[PDB]
């Protein structure tokens, strides 16, 4: 599923997003621009042969199991495909797993080269919340 920004911001609030561990949901949403851009379908390999799944782009190397990287975790125990649902919450809950984890949101390489520093609330301009 393709998230409108708005509709990703809502739901991404309704499940707790919003100011977690002091991100604003601006963040969220930018990283998840710059990640999946809003889609819940995306995937991309990494050069080690990790895969990043879904709406936040949550890699197998460490967060979920796809079966086939050699020696990763499954940190959030849930298959990667969990993470391609239209439903958020798998990767929402698993994406609060990551950002609790010493480097905040600086795990998603999206959010700190194309949102950091920025004005991550126009990522939310116009959503009613």
């Amino acid at each position: 599923k393709v998230f409108g920004r708005c509709e990703l911001a809502a739901a991404m609030k309704r499940h707790g997003l919003d100011n977690y561990r002091g991100y604003s949901l601006g963040n969220w949403v930018c990283a998840a621009k710059f990640e999946s851009n809003f889609n819940t379908q995306a995937t991309n390999r990494n050069t080690d042969g990790s895969t990043d799944y879904g709406i936040l782009q949550i890699n197998s190397r460490w967060w979920c199991n796809d079966g086939r990287t050699p020696g990763s975790r499954n940190l959030c125990n849930i298959p990667c495909s969990a993470l391609l649902s239209s439903d958020i919450t798998a990767s929402v809950n698993c994406a609060k797993k990551i950002v609790s984890d010493g480097n905040g949101m600086n795990a998603w390489v999206a959010w700190r080269n194309r949102c950091k520093g920025t004005d991550v609330q126009a990522w939310i301009r116009g959503c009613r919340l």
